[PDB]
Parts: structure tokens; sequence; C-alpha cells
């Protein structure tokens, strides 16, 4: 792709600021950071409307899998036979296209997690998780009622939002979690107050997620004890909510908590959590919406746990272009029209995804993520050694890396400075800086960032 | 743009469809699948399946295809080299919009904004449209109550752990028979069929009766007036009841025509009065036009029939509009960013297509066409109703948004099955209703193609 970044103005520049003013008329546009020229963007480089070309290590909140304007995807749109897929969107649940199954074989089914033979598609991460919740609730009621018909009382009360038709079951989630913002998802989200405030919720159990101490090899015992404490509280919560007649039907967790501030835990913790879930008859729901797609060095991050039975349900979106969830055969809905909506994804996204997965495989991009990520993490550890007054808790897996700054203002200042220097970084939590490079992020991009950021720290 | 009429080769689903349905059933419950389709050969009003059957489609992918299959104007868009990026570079629209984002909105959604609603946020589907409409309404209501006070310390603390006062116990009032989506917030306001709701945790929110009109309308003028008045009273009683329960109604959601519940209509007067009740109790009035929106009732938005300068506070849309989202009044604008947000907030490629759809709707006078084609369709249905009272009752509609009842679910399903094999795709709704959702290039001559086919079916039934 491009050789390096190229800056012409401060960001946002005059043209971005004019467009931001226009947009702010019709909606709150305070979140916009600048306007983009995607036609001129290529690979790891994002071009804005003021002609600035920045190395993008945020990749549209970790949703761009193989870079901007990838030539393989360009070729797809150029093919006359693919026109119909872009302009004839089906109600997939009732009238799928002829190639629906074969395109699924070329894409999502070719990367199915272990033990999960079932797949339903969805259009985003939020309806992926919402429908995973519903799939779990249905499965749990199925266990309880066995091979029996719905009762007349259930059929009548569910229509008016009452038990027993509408059970008071719960999903257990973790502090620091982010699972989406529709009202079901939002109940399991515990990232920032501004995400949650003034919105009605569910009285569902909330467990602590381990806060590891760094550097890791100095706090081995403390961290295992921290993880042990959290696992105990999960089990206590499950028991407590069963007593409250609010049975925990499932547990949802991210393999790495993203929006909450890139919180990591050992593979051992997740294996033990998986066991706790099974032990109490809770469905284990793993949210790979952000970790999925290969940046951790394996296609799904949970693959690092080395389990033949990693989970019951697994959701995905972002890098996968389409959303959806894999699940075990036993979680298959017993009747149609229970897990359903108009579009259930989009065949055009499946078309693109199939080519993305082909590229990832052909070009060995999973291995590349591991390699480039190590270069990045090693460099971050060096800068942490050299600038302890600015950098701490350097952590990561693959390119999925992050570190903390002393406070929020410094975090924001560093991001602002880096952006004007031609590097786009993301923030998470109060004072963390995170990396979500696309999968065509290579060694030399890592070296480029490190050398730019090193100069930034020296001048800071 | 065109085929002559339907052309059938096999029963539906045919052998190739049944084979593909068998394959799909391995990886997921595929019992809902009607058949597999050849969209490449589908054109205008006609859906072609994998067995070569060509059917007149009066269901239009659950009322979501706006100007028919493989429209040449949309073909042209995908063919243009300058549009490639829009299809393969999907932005996080909330933070990094494309250069043409505002202008393409001016060409599309903003050019059909409802009266009194200066604000617009885009969403990817009807469910997240309604969910975020709810949230916008909750934040607005809380903002009313705390005035200029900042977020209290207790609110900021409790909201992180799903507790009041940070998470208020406010409610959205909805109607029996309603359908607003299936995510857990939406679902609480949905009251369509049991199979949609059963075994899913819900919210204790007020549920009002939706008027059940009696037909023919001109023979039940007094009764229908009284029915609507009854429902309006019960709406108001519920708001008061739930205020005392400390589960304050922050908003009221309603469809201008109930779809999935069984194509239930109500007078323009009813909705005007409901709007007034909403305002009176300080509830936001949220109109769900996900299915009624996009022109099939003869006006772009169905609520336009009401004739109000202030028709609602918030209005959601999707399906025919290609993208979802919601218009709303300025006073409902979120005070801070990242409260109404998600990764994609729609998709610029859908906005690209929608701008051209809206261009076609205006240039080909398709709003007026829907009113005309719909009148022809309805007149024919009323004739079949007079000729076959053993099978057809309560013929009703506005524009092409038409429907009628059959004696029972068994007969309803049989008629749909026979019609499909005779080259016409129909939809069902409610217990025993048959509904029509033709695309906007449905013409009076397509109405007659259907009517003549269905007339022969009824004669042999
Ligand atoms: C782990 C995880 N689980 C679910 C979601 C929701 O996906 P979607 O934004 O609804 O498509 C997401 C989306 N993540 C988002 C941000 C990051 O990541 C920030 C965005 C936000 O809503 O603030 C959405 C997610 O990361
Ligand atoms: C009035 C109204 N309000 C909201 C929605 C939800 O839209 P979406 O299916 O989430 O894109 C819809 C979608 N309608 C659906 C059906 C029709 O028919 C059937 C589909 C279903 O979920 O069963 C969804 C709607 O009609
Ligand atoms: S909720 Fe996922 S696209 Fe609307």
């Amino acid at each position: 792709d491009y050789d390096g970044p190229l800056m012409k103005t401060e960001v946002p520049g005059p043209r971005s600021r004019e467009l931001m003013k226009q947009l702010n008329i019709i909606q709150n546009a305070e979140a916009v950071h600048f306007f983009c020229n995607y036609e001129e963007s290529r690979g790891n480089y994002l071009v804005d409307v003021d002609g600035n070309r920045m190395l993008d290590l945020y990749s549209q909140i970790s949703s761009i899998p193989i870079g901007y304007s990838h030539p393989a995807l360009v070729k797809l749109v150029q093919q006359p036979q693919n026109v119909s897929t872009f302009i004839n969107r089906p109600a997939l649940g009732i009238l799928p296209p002829e190639n629906f199954v074969e395109k699924l074989r070329e894409s999502l089914l070719s990367v199915a997690p272990k033990g999960m033979s079932q797949l339903i598609t969805m259009a985003c991460g939020s309806c992926s998780n919402e429908n995973a919740f519903k799939t779990i609730f249905m499965w749990y009621r199925s266990k309880e009622r066995g091979e029996s018909a719905f009762s007349k009382e259930e059929l009548e009360t569910c229509m008016i939002n009452q038990a027993p038709g509408c059970p008071d079951y719960s999903i257990l989630s973790f502090m620091g979690a982010f699972h989406g913002r529709t009202m079901g998802c939002l109940a399991t989200t515990h990232s920032k107050a501004i995400h949650k405030i003034d919105i009605p919720s569910f009285d569902w159990p909330i467990a602590p997620f381990p806060r590891l101490k760094y550097p890791l090899e100095e706090f081995v015992k403390e961290n295992q004890q921290e993880e042990a404490r959290c696992l105990e509280e999960v089990e206590d919560l499950i028991v407590k909510y069963r007593k409250k007649k609010k049975t925990v039907a499932g547990i949802i967790v991210e393999p790495i908590q993203s929006e909450g501030g890139d919180n990591h835990a050992s593979d051992d913790f997740f294996r033990k959590l998986r066991d706790i879930s099974r032990k109490h008859g809770c469905a284990f729901l793993v949210d790979e919406v952000q970790t999925g797609g290969g940046s951790t060095g394996k296609f799904w991050a949970h693959e690092h746990w080395g389990l033949d039975d990693p989970a019951d349900v697994m959701t995905f979106s972002k890098k996968m272009m389409t959303g959806g969830f894999f699940h075990k055969e036993e979680f298959r809905p017993n009747a149609p029209y229970r897990i359903f909506n108009t579009w259930l994804g989009d065949p055009s996204k499946n078309l693109l995804l199939a080519e993305v997965i082909n590229i990832i495989k052909r070009e060995d991009l999973l291995s590349n993520a591991a390699h480039a990520g190590k270069v990045l993490l090693t460099g971050l550890l060096d800068l942490q050694a050299r600038y302890p007054q600015f950098i701490s808790r350097v952590r990561g897996r693959g390119t999925f890396c992050s570190f903390d700054t002393p406070d929020e203002s410094i975090r924001n200042k560093l991001i602002s400075i880096a952006r004007n220097k031609g590097v786009m970084l993301g923030g998470c939590g109060d004072k963390s800086i995170r990396f979500r490079p696309t999968l065509v992020f290579r060694d030399h991009h890592a070296h480029l960032f490190l050398n730019i950021f090193s100069d930034i720290l020296a001048d800071f």
C-alpha cells in the first residue's frame, strides 16, 4: 500500500469541520472525529477530506478485516453476475437465494468453532447477542418442560408480558463488559455510565471480571488469586439468583473485554468459567464480536483456551462483515419464527466475507497477526521501560494490544498528537490506548508506529 | 422492468428447492423457508424460483422491496466505478462518515422528512430503530424531570449495576396486536402471536386495546366511533394507572396500520386523538412506519393521511427504505454523544440505493400509482367478497395495503398454497387473514392478473 502517512493539515481540518457543522444540524455530531475519503483510502491508510493520509490502527472500531479498498473486493463488485446480490435483498428467513448454503460453506461454515454445528445469521453484534439470549432462554425452558407442548396458561400470559409465559430468567454478565446497546444487550453491558444512564434495565447478576496486575511475571500469585476470587463470586451469584427465582439461564463473556478497557484474563480462568457454566446448567455464551476475525493470532480468540467444548453459543460481527452466532445442535430452536427477523443479515455481506476468508487463508494472515503483534507488543514494552511516567500495564495478544496512561487528559492528548502525526489510535476505558489494526497490518507498520510514537514521547 | 405474467413449471416448492431446503436444515431450523429463489432472473413484480417458476409477488420480501426486482436504475448504480468504494469500505458512521454523507441524506431521507421533525439518526433495521427510539424517549423524559440538574452521583453509580435511580422504571405503552420487532426491548411492545413471545423475559409495560373495526364501515359508523372512544379511554386510564405504579409512561408506540397482528385499521380521527392524549400526559408519541412507510398507502408515510402539522414526536422506518432509522423533533435530540450509538448506524450503500429509489418514486409518480392500483385491487376484492361470502370477509385496505379474512387458519393456508402454485405469492397475517404487500411498481393490470387467478381458485375451492 502507501509508503507512510502524509499530513497536510491538523485533524479535523477545515473541510471536515465544515461537514461536521452541516451534520450537527440534523443530529448530535459531537462524536464524529473527521470526514473521510474512502475512495482514496487503501490498505492500512485512511484518507480524510482534507487530504491527510493516516496510518489507521483503529480500523473503524475493529470492523475492517483486510484494509480499505482491497483489490479482491473491488473485483467482486465489478463482476456482472454479482449485481443482483447488491440490489435484491431477500427476506432470508423465508426466501433465500439459490447460492445461500454454498456461500455459507465458502465463508462462515469454513471457520465454525469446535462443537457448534448450527449457524444463524444476523445483521449486527447487538441483534446477534439479543437472539443468542433468546436462543438460550428457549433452550432452558425446553429443559424444564421437556418434550411437552406449551401450556394454555403460558400461551395466554406471554402475550401480555406475564409469567409463566414470560419467565423471569437472567443472563449473568461481567463488570466492564460491552455486548451492545439494544435494551437486552444493554442490561449485560457495564462499560461506561453514559452508555447506561436513564435507560430501563433488568435485575440480572453482575460478576467481577479479573483485574490483572502488571508486569505479569511479578504478580503470578496475586493474579491467580484475583481470578479465583472472581470465579467464586460467579458461582455465588448463580446460586443467589436461583434462590431469587431469577434462574441464570446463561453466562456471557468476552475473551478480552474491549470497551471496558482491554481487560485480560488467563486461559485458565476461562476454562474454569466454562466448567462453572456447565456445572450449573448455564449456557456459556462467548461474545467474539470484537475479538473474532483473527487479530489475536487465531481466528476466534477462544481457540487459545484449547477446549474441545469451548462454549454453547458464540456471537460475531464487525470483521466478519455480517453478524450471527454459531451454536451447539442442542440449542437449535424447536419451532420456526422464534428466532427471526426481516433480513437476518445480508447476502451481499456473505459475498464479501467469503472473499475475505479466502484472502486470510491464502495469505496466512492469522500467522501474520501473531508475528506483527509480537513486534508491536515488544516495542510497547520497550517504550514502557523508557517512559514509565506515561506508559503502564502494557498488554496484548496478537495485534490486540493496549496500555494505560496516568489519566484521561494525557490519554486524549496523546491520541490527538498521534493523529496529527499521521497515526489513528483508539481509546478505551478511562485512560487506556488500544490497537485494532486491520489484518494486513505487517511488521513494518508496527515499526513505523513505534518510531513515530517514540518521537512523540520524547517531545511530550 | 417487465414480464408478461406468471409462468409455472412445477409445484412450489419444487424439487430443486426441496433439495436446497434439506441442505439448509442441517445447519439451522429451515422450516420457515417457502422456497429458494433465482434473484438474477427476477424482474419487477415477478419472483423466479430455482425450479424456473415465475410468480407474481404480492408479498415483496415481507414488504421490503420498494421498486421491484433487478430495477435497471439500481443495476446502473452498482455498475458505476465511482460507487465501488461505497460497497466495500463500510464506515463506523458515528465517528468517521464519508465525505458525501450529508449530501446523500439530503438526496434521500431528508427529502421526505415528516412534518415537524428536523432530526434524523440512521439505523440498520427496524428493531434497532425502535430500540433507539425508546432510548431517545427515556433520556428525553428524564431530562424533563431533572431540568438543568446534572446527572446525580447516585444515578451515575446505580446505572452501571442496572439499578434505579440510574436505571429508571419507566415504560412504553403499546397496543394488543402490535408488532415492533423482536429484540428484547421491542419484543415487550410486540403482541402479535404467542410463538413470537413465549419463553422470553419481558417488561411490565402497559398494553392497550387497539380498535377492532366492524365491516362494512358504512354500516357500523356509530359502533366504530364507540369502539375507538373505548380504546382511547383505556389508553388514558393505563397512563394514570402506571404513573401511580411508579412505572411512568415515557412514550406511546403505535403502527398507523397494524401489520403482523392482522392488518388492523383505525380512523384518522383515532390517531389524531391518540396524539393529543400522548401530549396531554407528557408522553412522547412514537409512530412505527417500518412497514407502512415508503408509499404503498398512497402517501409516502401513512401518518400523512391524518393531516397533522404535528403528527408525532418520533417516527421509525426500515424495510422499503433500505436503511432503518428515525426522524424526531429537535427537543428529543440527545444532549451528549455516545448515548445513541452503535458500530455501523446503518450503511452508506443502502443510502446510495435509497436516493435512487426515491428519485424513481417521484419521477414515476408512484405514490399516486399505489393509490390507484390499490383502489382497483380493493374493488376486485369487494367483488370476490360479494361472490364468495363462505370464504371472504372484512375486505379492507388503504392504497395497496389491503387484506381480508378467511374462515380459519387451515383455509387461509390452503388458499395461499394454491395461489402460489397458480403463480401468485401472497402473505398471511393474524390468525386467518390474507394480506397484500405489492412492490411500488405494482400496477392496475397486475391487480387484474391476480383477481382473475384468484377468481378461478375460489370457483374450484
Ligand atoms: S439490531 Fe442488528 S441490525 Fe438492527
